[PDB]
């Protein structure tokens, strides 16, 4: 990230976050995954602002694509975007997040390791660490739209109320990491019958994500309807 040009001009809290999922990835055995055309860098502009998206994206033999996207619109609005998506092989849940702010501050918070599991379930093992965090105070706490159900019961969707808040906010998404990845090493391989149904959890993971009209209308205003439905369905949410 010491290379971006976007970084530098992004919500604190972003910066922190994009740092940590970084340290987080930093030592696996990564390779480069390509997206669609390649894409890294890209901005557009129709009749409004214009938005600018930093694309990096990676994998490993655990993880099918890991993306991480910073993005601005104009001056006046930041985003972070991740996702890791595991090879189904492997039973592990979905962590994600989404974080958007303005001149106001963050206004939007959203962190999860979110369930592939027919039962909807986190595994076992995730189920006892998290509940080991303890509950978190938040003092302005959001609901999830209903596409959201696909988010665990675990699931943090904010607007931070203060820097304290939004500290606290990223060291949950660090122990999320930290559980994560300390699972990913002792997993535990699956039946046929289980991969089958983790890749189905997968695909509907990104079937719903594709509800969200917040990240599609943001989309739509700098490059238009049919551009963002292939960001969307290709490069972003791949089913
Ligand atoms: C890549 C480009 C990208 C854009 C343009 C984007 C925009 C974006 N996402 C938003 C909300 C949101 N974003 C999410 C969740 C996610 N969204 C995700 O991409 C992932 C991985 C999760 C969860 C892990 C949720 C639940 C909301 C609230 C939606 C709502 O209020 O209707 C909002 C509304 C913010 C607010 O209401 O304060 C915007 C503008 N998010 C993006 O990621
Ligand atoms: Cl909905
Ligand atoms: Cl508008």
């Amino acid at each position: 990230l010491t290379n971006s040009s976007l970084m530098p001009t992004l919500n604190p809290m972003i910066q922190q976050l994009a740092l940590a999922i970084a340290a987080s990835w930093q030592s696996l055995p990564l390779k480069p995954y390509q997206l669609p055309e390649d894409l890294g860098y890209v901005e557009g502009r129709l009749e409004g602002e214009k938005l600018v998206i930093e694309n990096r994206c990676y994998q490993t033999p655990q993880f099918r694509k890991m993306q991480l996207e910073l993005a601005k619109v104009g001056k006046g609005l930041d985003i972070l975007h991740c996702v890791m998506f595991p090879e189904p092989l492997y039973g592990l849940p979905l962590f994600g997040c989404d974080i958007v702010a303005g001149p106001g501050g963050v206004s939007a918070a959203i962190a999860d390791l979110s369930p592939t599991q027919s039962d909807r379930q986190l595994p076992a093992a995730y189920q006892k660490s998290l509940a080991e965090l303890g509950q978190p105070e938040f003092e302005q706490q959001r609901e999830l739209p209903p596409w959201g159900e696909i988010f665990s019961e675990y699931c943090l969707f904010i607007r931070p109320s203060n820097v304290t808040e939004e500290e606290r906010f990223v060291q949950r998404v660090v122990d999320f990491l930290q559980i994560h990845c300390h699972q990913s090493i002792v997993a535990e391989p699956l039946s046929e019958a289980q991969t089958l149904e983790h890749r189905q959890g997968q695909i509907h993971y990104c079937q719903q994500q594709q509800k969200n009209d917040k990240t599609r209308r943001v989309l739509e205003k700098a490059f238009g309807e049919a551009w963002a439905e292939r960001y969307m369905s290709q490069v972003l949410f791949d089913v």
